[PDB]
């Protein structure tokens, strides 16, 4: 079935000792989690719960009129952002038929840092690509980096931060090797200094 296909995070309560040297953080936009599947001709979006929420065309190698082939299917882990009609790419499980489930995440993240941009107008709205696909940036988890990101400006309403272990592979379901925290939470839970501002402002 198409359900339980996305790797899920857990609240990050315990702080990994090798955090700054073995983990990377991703700032996530507000939106809906989605399994994306481009296969022979078209692209389909599934919910975390497994059912299709859309079937359209995209500039992904998988489905599309112009660009298609056998086992040329591509599978992504995305967060759909309504206000921007954009599918923010979080992870890649399979590209052009090359599976990446058994690969460590820092490889997966780097592999999309360069292969997504290589697709002509993937980042723009177009007749064959009505929905934009934009890869999310990941950063180091050193104190300085965390401060950098927490003071950065994003083209979307930030929902939270995901913490990935560089070594873990891709396995569907919740896992401790992937952490989650609202931005205004890092100070307490991660015991570090942080730049005052929108992203670090706690709710009272
Ligand atoms: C709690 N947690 C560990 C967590 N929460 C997350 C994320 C995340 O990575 N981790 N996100 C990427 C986002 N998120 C929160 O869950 C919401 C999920 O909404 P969305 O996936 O876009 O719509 P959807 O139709 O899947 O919504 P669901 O019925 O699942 O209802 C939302 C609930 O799913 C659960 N959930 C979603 N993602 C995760 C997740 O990744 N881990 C865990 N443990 N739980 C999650 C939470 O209870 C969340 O409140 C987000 O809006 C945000 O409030």
């Amino acid at each position: 079935h198409y359900a339980n296909q996305l790797m899920l995070s857990e609240w990050l309560i315990d702080v990994p000792s090798d955090l700054g040297q073995e983990w990377i953080v991703v700032v996530c936009p507000v939106g809906k989690r989605a399994l994306i599947v481009a296969s022979r001709g078209s692209t389909s979006a599934y919910t975390k719960s497994g059912y299709c929420v859309n079937r359209f065309s995209s500039l992904l190698p998988g489905g599309n009129r112009r660009n298609s082939t056998a086992k040329d299917y591509t599978i992504l882990d995305c967060i759909y952002n309504e206000v921007n009609q954009t599918y923010y790419v979080l992870d890649v499980m399979c590209w052009r038929g090359h599976p990446f489930y058994d690969c460590q995440t820092d490889f997966r993240f780097y592999w999309m840092h360069s292969k997504l941009p290589e697709e002509e107008g993937l980042g723009e709205k177009t007749k064959l690509n009505p929905f934009k696909f934009v890869g999310l940036k990941n950063f180091p988890c050193t104190p300085e980096s965390l401060c950098d990101v927490l003071s950065m400006d994003f083209p979307f309403e930030v929902d939270g931060l995901l913490f990935y272990h560089k070594q873990t592979h891709y396995s569907p379901g919740s896992t401790p090797l992937v952490g989650w925290l609202r931005p205004y939470m890092v100070s307490d839970v991660l015991g570090v200094a942080v730049p005052a501002g929108p992203l670090t402002t706690k709710p009272d």
